[PDB]
């Protein structure tokens, strides 16, 4: 029906993320239609399991006249860390809530830093609790601090929309403050571009199985994550070993012979001139010249706590685990940040990884850290190096 956009509230503790989320749903429901959500319903977030990783997240939905929004709000800072690193709640844009009574605080910086690291494309600021501060000069000083903090982490602070509002007064029904919620939702519509749909990105298929079919020939199976593969087009096989070119001579779903495979479909792709022995676990099919294989990358990782089923023992610089990319494990070595010699369960750090086999990757690729086939961490590629 309507374009779908994924957003969420970030910001320091008690600056009003949950109150803002309730205010958005309530004001939009009475203005444009929809269902309002109360503060208690959003604050009492359910527990979800992405892949051994426990995250507490509330998911609300609301509509502007032209868009439908999926909005995440979390009760704990650790929940935001896990969500942004695992991508369990992906964000086309984030609402940074900064309380005017405090200005930017340590978690304001940390959430902006995580945003840049995991690739949050756009940030909108809601300067909250303005019902408490009447000083115009003080509000201007805080906005300048927020803009410089955003620019410090490469966001466009000078062009960042900043709305001076009161989430509480808007939730309580003050029309003068509800108008600021509508101004915020207006920036959601106008500042966050419509996200690029997967079918319009370069073709990519992670290979999950391989078969020799009748009359020689090789078929690889998997879900088309991005783009379209058409019969006759050339493909590259990227990862694990030297990149090979091949031609797609067929696509099929079950018993149906298709002339193309589209994003989201589970297909089998027939490859010409490729034998079964030339396909390795962890490889992908890709449009030629759109993704490259790499061994070394900078990442942000979360280490599972003991209570989450992770490891009980801390690890040190010689830690040599497996990195699960899409379909398979690849062993790698790590470099810890300067001044960090021990990493506890439950910690999150920047980590430079060197794999023993290249993996087709770019910034934003998610991965799991595993020991003996059991997930002990999750990461995101922040910057490829090799
Ligand atoms: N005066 C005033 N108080 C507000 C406003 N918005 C939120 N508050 C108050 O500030 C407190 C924190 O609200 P909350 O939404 O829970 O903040 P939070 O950032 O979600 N907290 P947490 O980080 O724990 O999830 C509450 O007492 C709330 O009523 C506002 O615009 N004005
Ligand atoms: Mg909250």
């Amino acid at each position: 029906t309507k374009p779908h956009v994924n957003v969420g509230t970030i910001g320091h503790v008690d600056h009003g993320k949950t109150t803002l989320t309730a205010a958005i749903t309530t004001v939009l429901a009475k203005t444009y239609g929809g269902a309002a959500r109360a503060f208690d319903q959003i604050d009492n977030a359910p527990e979800e399991k992405a892949r051994g990783i426990t995250i507490n997240t509330s998911h609300v939905e609301y509509d502007t006249p032209t868009r439908h929004y999926a909005h995440v709000d979390c009760p704990g800072h650790a929940d935001y860390v896990k969500n942004m690193i695992t991508g369990a709640a992906q964000m086309d844009g984030a609402i940074l809530v900064v309380a005017a009574t405090d200005g930017p605080m340590p978690q304001t910086r940390e959430h902006i830093l995580l945003g840049r690291q995991v690739g949050v494309p756009y940030i909108i600021v809601f300067l909250n609790k303005c019902d408490m501060v009447d000083d115009e000069e003080l509000l201007e000083l805080v906005e300048m601090e927020v803009r410089e903090l955003l620019s410090q982490y490469d966001f466009p602070g000078d062009d960042t929309p900043i709305v001076r509002g009161s989430a509480l007064k808007a939730l309580e029904g003050d029309a003068e403050w509800e108008a600021k919620i509508l101004e915020l939702a207006g920036f959601l519509d106008s500042y966050i571009p419509e996200p690029e749909r997967a079918i319009d990105k370069p073709f990519l298929l992670p290979i999950e199985d391989v078969f020799s079919i009748s009359g020689r020939g090789t078929v690889v199976t998997g879900r088309v994550e991005r783009g379209i593969i058409k019969v006759g087009e050339e493909v590259e096989i990227v990862g694990i070993k030297e990149t090979q070119k091949s031609t797609c001579t067929g696509v099929e779903m079950f018993r149906k012979l298709l002339d193309e495979g589209r994003a989201g479909e589970n297909v089998g792709v027939l490859l010409r001139g490729i034998k079964r022995e030339e396909i390795e676990r962890g490889q992908v099919l890709a449009k030629p010249g759109t993704i490259k294989p790499h061994t070394k990358f900078e990442s942000e990782v979360y280490i599972l706590s003991k209570d989450e089923g992770g490891r009980h023992t801390p690890f040190f610089k010689g830690y040599r685990p497996q990195f699960y990319f899409r379909t398979t494990d690849v062993t790698g070595t790590i470099e810890l940040p300067e001044g960090v010699e021990m990493v506890m369960p439950g910690d999150n750090i920047k980590m430079v990884v060197t794999l023993i086999h290249p993996i087709a990757m770019d910034d934003g690729l998610r991965f799991a850290i595993r020991e003996g086939g059991r997930t002990v961490g999750a990461g995101v590629v922040a910057k490829v190096l090799s």
